[PDB]
């Protein structure tokens, strides 16, 4: 159970001047401008969901909510990029998509809320080796992805410690839902992270065009579900549809992030990825061409020219930081 001088320093923490609901949102100035960026962090995503209405609309309090943000961010280890601000940002980034966007007219408030929610827990006691590396060393969650027969080691991984979390009531966001409310609330959760393997990013993306090639059924549970798991993947790619200098610091974050696997495999023996060799070097903007041509700039195209309209500034500016690293070139 968390201490009471660790909620006192978040709790105490209100952004008047700086709205976190902007597609603008600088995370990294928000960090920089404090001396506590862990409890700016967690501050972001408690005024974020307080200041929406939703949990309270679900029965979860102000203290849960807090309980549950907190119990996430121990979770979250010191690596360069699937760090906390990559949740909380995943978390803010699709609030907006929600609320800019008008996504939420897709979803049903509780999916709205559980989405949020689940964007906090995605990543979850990510060590900042990817799932490959968990099978090429036969680490322990390798094995045991293996011997279950579940092929996305850490995304597993990640749901068995949301589902933790939720099980100490002082911390289940969940905890003032009740029947299908709370099935839906775990089986959207779960099943938006297990969508998140990039292993599986054509199948999620293809499976969601071919159900939207016959009018969006809000009506409909695949429907609803689908577009949950596109936007947390949509979160996930976010990062090349912001600001350049917020684009370029989390390239930079992931480009280190990716060379200290490579770095440990070199050590280990194992297969090194030309995108994971730190001494070898390759270009940061050639890095973020070839994410955004055959990864970013398609999905986006396709899901705003599917059904997500009001989604089209993530088209506009993937191609205004694509022009901008050709010209770094
Ligand atoms: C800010 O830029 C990036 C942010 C996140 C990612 C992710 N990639 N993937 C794979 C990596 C293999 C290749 C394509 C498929 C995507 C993941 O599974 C990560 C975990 C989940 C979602 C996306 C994450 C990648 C980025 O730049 C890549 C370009 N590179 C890599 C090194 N530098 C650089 O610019
Ligand atoms: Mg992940
Ligand atoms: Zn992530």
């Amino acid at each position: 159970a968390i201490t009471n001088r660790e909620r006192e320093a978040v709790l105490r923490i209100e952004f008047p001047n700086v709205d976190v609901t902007d597609i603008d949102f600088d995370l990294f100035q928000a960090r920089e401008s404090t001396d506590k960026p862990l409890d700016v962090a967690a501050a972001i995503a408690y005024r974020l969901l307080l200041g929406s209405g939703l949990p309270q609309k679900f029965g979860c309090s102000d203290e849960v909510l807090l309980n549950f943000i907190l119990q996430c961010r121990k979770k979250y280890r010191n690596v360069p990029y699937h760090n906390f601000y990559h949740v909380v940002d995943v978390c803010q980034t699709i609030y907006t998509f929600l609320y800019r966007g008008n996504v939420y007219e897709k979803l049903t408030e509780l999916e709205c809320f559980v989405l949020l929610i689940t964007a906090l827990v995605h990543d979850l006691d990510h060590m900042g080796l990817n799932n490959s590396f968990y099978l090429k060393t036969e680490s322990p969650l390798g094995i045991l992805s293996s011997a279950s027969g579940n092929k996305s080691v850490l995304e597993v991984h990640h749901c068995n410690l949301a589902v933790e979390i939720l099980s100490d009531p002082e911390s289940d966001v969940f905890g003032g839902l009740e029947g299908a409310e709370r099935t839906l609330a775990f089986r959207s959760m779960i099943d938006c992270v297990l969508a998140t393997d990039m292993a599986r990013h054509s199948e999620f993306l293809e499976k969601y065009l071919e159900l939207m090639k016959t009018s969006y059924n809000v009506d409909d549970s695949d429907h609803r579900q689908m577009t949950m798991d596109v936007l947390m993947k949509a979160g996930d790619i976010s990062n090349v549809t912001k600001p350049f200098d917020i684009s370029r610091q989390w390239a930079m974050a992931v480009t280190e992030e990716f060379y200290r696997q490579g770095d440990m495999e070199k050590e280990r023996g194992v297969e090194v990825l030309p995108m994971f060799d730190r001494s070898k070097n390759m270009e940061l903007a050639k890095g973020q061409i070839g994410f955004i041509d055959f990864v970013a700039a398609p999905f986006f195209q396709k899901i705003v020219d599917a059904c997500l309209q009001g989604m089209q500034w993530t088209v506009d500016r993937t191609k205004s930081n694509r022009a901008q690293w050709e010209r770094v070139l």
